[PDB]
């Protein structure tokens, strides 16, 4: 568009919008910090979904661990156990 | 927009809402400070999606943290069961 003063606006809005996308290459370093901030917002963005689905696995993996924790102690428990019956005998 | 009385109120809000949106630049110190709230209320706002999806995944976190300890316990209570057990023997 030509430039008049809101137009002017208008048409910075869009540039900025068009290279935020990365369908534009940046020329003006201008643009390139642009870009390096729409990257940097793209890079900080996570969804509460994958938050609960992550937690729900950290969950169920430290269920795993008490579970192998659990044989474990129960086998040196029975070592204990045999060592004491031997001990009595 | 010409300016009478309320059409004035009218182009300073529609001032407000462009430089608040990041969209015009400003140049009055006033609109900097407009900006400057804009970018306050910004670095202010936090979702109860995300707020629930970070407890749930950091109470997972935590109780990975209990199984680690489940197993550092267990382990030392099987060292003790061993020194015990050369002791009696």
């Amino acid at each position: 568009l030509l430039d008049g003063k809101g137009v002017e606006m208008m048409r910075d809005y869009a540039n900025k919008q068009l290279i935020q996308m990365g369908v534009k290459k940046p020329e003006t370093p201008e643009e390139q910090q642009w870009l390096v901030e729409a990257q940097q917002a793209k890079q900080g963005q996570q969804d509460p979904a994958m938050v609960q689905a992550q937690g729900v696995l950290l969950q169920g993996q430290a269920e795993l661990a008490k579970a192998q924790n659990q044989t474990l102690s129960l086998q040196i428990d029975a070592a204990k156990v045999e060592a004491q019956n031997q001990l009595n005998a």
